[PDB]
């Protein structure tokens, strides 16, 4: 479990339970390809997204469907989604962890990485 | 305009009008003296809370009524209230802008010293 | 386990290890009393802060010393503490994990709720 | 001014300066085409970036070059970048204010519409 997506509801004081979330690589054309995708849990987290193995050097971008979130609850959000944008395993593989914390018009992401 | 408190909305995305704000200052025994207060803006910003005279070295605290923000708003808030408590060290000239973003369940706050 | 605390760090991108938290509670004549008090594990929690039984409905206070664990980093912080005040178990007995991210001048905490 | 791009450094407690931000606006075919750019000022904010006659409704990208803001100061920054997607509605007289407050493993923003 080197990648690890959770997100929390900064309105409710909650778990932010069943956000899709989408993982893409960036390939050698500049291009975003399909890496990995899923929905957060009862906890607001997401495992099992990749494996070591797979989990090779490049850029990840990992996109949170935060509009859809809102839209179920009846809140118009100003964000269309929140994406992190990141270098991974470029000096050995990593533990990543992250984070999201939601609100309609803002949201904090930060990250946690581990050996 | 030493110090300046702004304070936003991060569910109606935008600033949070109205809302108590109380300066203190932590006096000799420890105790904490009302220094100033106001509302904020419809800027959701608070001017004119001190001068330079008297906003002398110190501890601060800085504290947001948000409790009554969102009961206002039909929202029922986590915290009492937010609180911010830094020292004003006063070394080379100095303006601080105490900056918070709020949330039912969380508040996030900077400061941005100029 | 019903008041977890949960302190990350903005700038290492690492939980915040060895930061000592002190919980106090609102007294009948509005005065704080030392309620209990820890310091944050290599995961940046702590945990095992009070019981079910001696968690009852108040005011509660959870000051975290986020300056002490900036200075021992070599950075000068602006806050002299990150302090959380709240009303707990006035309806009932919830779980309370309050987390905070840190950041030399600015810091960000959120609350999640459980039954 | 329409839009209007606030960048905050969480670690100095300073305005975020000479930012790069490029703005795209998302086109017929789903691309994103350049729309506007700029680097913040001494204030850490970035004006005229647009007039009400161009900045038209659709989906907006304000892309915010916080890679090269920490290396600059000599820290290696988590993400490549921020990004702030989000549809420009126009319902009503409206101001943008993109605000993001940068920390080497984090950034919080948020949109005051006002
Ligand atoms: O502004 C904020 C941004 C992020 C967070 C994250 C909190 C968090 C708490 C946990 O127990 C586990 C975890 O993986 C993350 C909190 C506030």
């Amino acid at each position: 479990c080197p990648l690890m997506v959770k997100v929390l509801d900064a309105v409710r004081g909650s778990p932010a339970i069943n956000v899709a979330v989408h993982v893409f690589r960036k390939a050698a054309d500049d291009t975003w390809e399909p890496f990995a995708s899923g929905k957060t849990s009862e906890s607001g987290e997401l495992h099992g997204l990749t494996t070591e193995e797979q989990f090779v050097e490049g850029i990840y971008k990992v996109e949170i469907d935060t509009k859809s979130y809102w839209k179920a609850l009846g809140i118009s959000p100003f964000h269309e989604h929140a994406e992190v944008v990141f270098t991974a395993n470029d000096s050995g593989p990593r533990r990543y962890t992250i984070a999201a914390l939601l609100s309609p018009y803002s949201y904090s992401t930060t990250a946690v990485v581990t050996n």
